[PDB]
């Protein structure tokens, strides 16, 4: 019942050709064990950059979102087929800026997570509820509606949920300082980890890797990485930093 | 009261690696003269590699897309100050199968023009309308407002409309093959003239220039080209084959 560790650094709408020269290289420079895996997010435009940067042979790149079609007419958008052509594993899915700022829809991400699923990408899928939908008692709710709709399209699938990361983020806790104590992180991921149980049952539960993010950076993360159901983080603002390796470093000698 | 003719191709979401460097080399060997405005935009993760290829002297590379903020938290999006980084000089906004698929409003497309017309950048800038909303005789009233919007951002600012062009797509023609007759295009062309002498006055009507899109081909671009108000085209599905140049061609000893 044991879990590999996972740490994602997401870019956002960050960056210069010469800030993701720079930087990348700054972390493929890093010490990065065999044991857990590491993935920075770039922007659509600079992928092929920082693929370019990239001397590490652990350290991989992912994309901060893709369409739910494939190749076709669907423009300023990005379909599997182009990620998988350009060498990626990895791609964010339903990250709550989509979701609540640019109308991406729950069952939106759920089809875009299963075409990715489908072609053989793991994709990191990020749920969270509000800071008014926690005040109203709904957080479970929320998160759970969100995962219902990846449910509804990957059913009970063993193939599909092998690689799906589930990133759970406090929309109050994006980029906001306003960090989740390991009690309500913890106490998500116990939600979270018992719908999947009743889901695809125990066994398939096991290995579905849970990580937390909104405002995890290097001085935070240690607490909440000890937590049991806490694999990984997703990371936003810290991940432009040289701190982000220092969380790759702590994610290590932790789990 | 004369415009430089244009022609742009749009890749939308197609190409991999090896025919974005085979492609953008094929238009780059031929022949553009300095009297046309030849742009391509490739998808968003092709843009590095598009420049790479691009030998011409003459041939520029464009964005699908662009979003209505600055560098910061806007997963999957990318900013104006990303494609100026790159080099880019062009961006098309409010493409219909954004606005009518993916739900971009007349509101957000406005936005985007803006922001990139401040900062310095060609934006062309889409309009149309359904085949319903021309049964519904809504034609001109469905592509004004959507006009009126970016009008509403820009107002009657000399140095924001300079660097518009307006690309006219009725979107029953876009990938159906059922391309719109000269006097179909030209009939609405005109009905965007007259609108624009109203908004920005005579002197600055006469200098926007106003594409036409919609299944424009090697075979059928001569007549539309022949049309006064016509200054070129938007090209979706031609713009991936041989065809294109030919089409460079035709709009050269045309106009």
């Amino acid at each position: 019942p044991a879990r590999r560790p996972f740490i994602g650094g997401n870019f956002k709408c960050n960056g210069s050709l010469d800030f993701i020269k720079s930087h990348v290289a700054a972390i493929a420079a890093h010490k990065i064990p065999d044991s857990v895996d590491v993935v920075i997010a770039p922007s659509a435009v600079h992928l092929s950059t920082a693929i370019a940067a990239n001397t590490s042979k652990q350290l991989r790149i992912a994309a901060q979102n893709v369409y739910l079609e494939g190749n076709g007419a669907w423009t300023g958008e990005t379909s599997v087929e182009m990620l998988q052509d350009m060498g990626l594993k990895h791609v964010i899915v339903g990250h709550s800026e989509r979701r609540r700022i640019m109308g991406e829809t729950d069952e939106q991400s759920a089809k875009k997570a299963k075409r990715a699923l489908e072609k053989g990408m793991t994709v990191i899928f990020c749920v969270g509820e509000t800071l008014d939908e926690r005040k109203a008692n709904r957080t479970m709710e929320v998160n759970i509606a969100q995962l219902e709709a990846l449910g509804k399209e990957l059913g009970e699938s063993k193939m599909l949920w092998k690689e799906v990361v589930i990133a759970y983020e406090p929309v109050w806790s994006i980029g906001t300082g306003v960090v989740a104590t390991p009690e309500q992180a913890e106490e998500v991921h116990v939600g979270l980890r018992k719908w999947f149980v009743e889901k695809v049952a125990a066994e398939g539960a096991q290995h579905i890797r849970i990580i937390y993010g909104g405002s995890a950076n290097g001085s935070n993360n240690e607490k909440l990485g000890q937590c049991p159901n806490i694999d990984g983080f997703l990371v936003g603002g810290a991940s432009l930093k040289p701190e982000f390796m220092t969380m790759i470093d702590i994610l290590t000698k932790t789990r």
